[PDB]
């Protein structure tokens, strides 16, 4: 009996003495002091300043430079356009409801912010893990007749969006559901409470296994089989001083691109299986929400690393920002 629940929200804290409200209508400073809400704002505040420029600036170089516009780009500016689902579905509402220290906008704008913020979140990771397949496509040649062209670019961006609204649209409709989680400023899927009425069981299965669990193996086996490729081909041209090079920068951006993704992937992995061994407890606000809290912020090292890393955005941007020279 760790916490309080009631229609549409479980707060993570027990009412033996009476306190505890509805987040939808009253401050939760029972959870977190008032400074720990400021915190909260803060941090969303940082990740806005950040990650609104560095994605639209991504959307805005790309219209002002024809050499960008090229289909393997396409899953690029969807990562763009994900990134800002989830600076404005997400982390301006919570700016907004962490300064009131509660979920102001109802159960309704509950299931909106939910819903924007899962979407933008599940379009994100869906792109990288599309963007390894495109590249493993291009690079490893498993098809012999094959050459990616818009048409497939295009069929890799849709992919995204079905995979999102497949997590994030059913909840909306009574598989899972849509609560303010964490300090109850926010609102996700509900893997918090064993919801019987919305099957939440099933679908915690389904999101770990498609969402989860899928995602890390093709994204490890394209870019493994693709470093292997790589480093197989450089191997028979040893002579090519260059070849080492670009072997060596590839290895390196595979390794960062991996590890960047285990740094967002393992926190939930490492919290699930304490929800596996030690289930006896039940503990909050946090929570399987420290990696919430961190993997928020690949909103913004997202498109540092597989854009801004870059060679051509880099001195595109450059161009931009500097108003057409150098
Ligand atoms: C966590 O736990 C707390 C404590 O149990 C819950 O808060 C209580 O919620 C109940 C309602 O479910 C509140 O009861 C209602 O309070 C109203 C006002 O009561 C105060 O004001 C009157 C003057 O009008 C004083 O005389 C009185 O002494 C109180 O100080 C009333 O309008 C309500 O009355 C109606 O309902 C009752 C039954 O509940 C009927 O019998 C009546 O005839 C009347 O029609 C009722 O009294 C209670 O005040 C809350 N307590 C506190 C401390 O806030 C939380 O709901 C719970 N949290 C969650 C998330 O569920
Ligand atoms: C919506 C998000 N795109 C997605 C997410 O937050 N969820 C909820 C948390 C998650 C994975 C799926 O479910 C679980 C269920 C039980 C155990 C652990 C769990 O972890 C997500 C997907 C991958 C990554 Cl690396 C980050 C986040
Ligand atoms: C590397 C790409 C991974 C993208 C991870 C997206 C992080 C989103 O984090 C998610 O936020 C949602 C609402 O904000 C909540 O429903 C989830 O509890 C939380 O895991
Ligand atoms: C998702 C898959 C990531 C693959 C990263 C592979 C990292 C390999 O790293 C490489 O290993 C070679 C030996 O195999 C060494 O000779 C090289 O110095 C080293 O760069
Ligand atoms: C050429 O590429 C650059 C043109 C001139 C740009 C110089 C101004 C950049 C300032 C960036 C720092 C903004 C700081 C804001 C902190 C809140």
């Amino acid at each position: 009996m760790c916490g309080t629940e009631g229609p549409n929200f479980y707060v993570p804290f027990s009412n033996k003495t009476g306190v505890v409200r509805s987040p939808f209508e009253a401050p939760q400073y029972y959870l977190a002091e008032p400074w720990q809400f400021s915190m909260l704002a803060a941090y969303m505040f940082l990740l806005i300043m950040l990650g609104f420029p560095i994605n639209f600036l991504t959307l805005y170089v790309t219209v002002q430079h024809k050499k960008l516009r090229t289909p393997l780009n396409y899953i690029l500016l969807n990562l763009a356009v994900a990134d800002l689902f989830m600076v404005f579905g997400g982390f301006t509402t919570t700016l907004y409801t962490s300064l009131h220290g509660y979920f102001v906008f109802g159960p309704t704008g509950c299931n909106l912010e939910g819903f924007f913020a899962t979407l933008g979140g599940e379009i994100a990771l869906w792109s990288l893990v599309v963007l390894a397949i495109e590249r493993y496509v291009v690079v490893c040649k498993p098809m012999s007749n094959f050459r990616f062209g818009e048409n497939h670019a295009i069929m890799g961006v849709a992919f995204t969006w079905v995979m999102a609204l497949a997590c994030a649209a059913p909840p909306l409709v009574g598989w899972s559901r849509y609560i303010p989680e964490g300090m109850q400023c926010s609102c996700g899927i509900d893997y918090y409470t064993p919801h019987e009425e919305t099957n939440n069981e099933s679908f915690v299965i389904y999101m770990f296994v498609v969402h989860f669990i899928i995602p890390l193996i093709v994204i490890f086996f394209c870019y493994g089989q693709l470093v292997f490729t790589v480093k197989e081909a450089a191997a028979q041209q040893q002579e090519s001083a260059t070849t080492q090079k670009a072997e060596k920068e590839v290895t390196r951006m595979v390794i960062i691109m991996v590890i960047a993704f285990l740094i967002c992937w393992l926190p939930y992995a490492g919290v699930a299986f304490y929800i596996f061994t030690h289930q006896g407890s039940c503990f909050g606000p946090i929570f399987m929400t420290i990696p919430a809290f961190f993997a928020k912020t690949s909103a913004v090292y997202n498109p540092v690393i597989y854009i801004m890393m870059n060679k051509q955005f880099r001195n595109c941007m450059v161009t931009t920002l500097c108003c057409g020279k150098n």
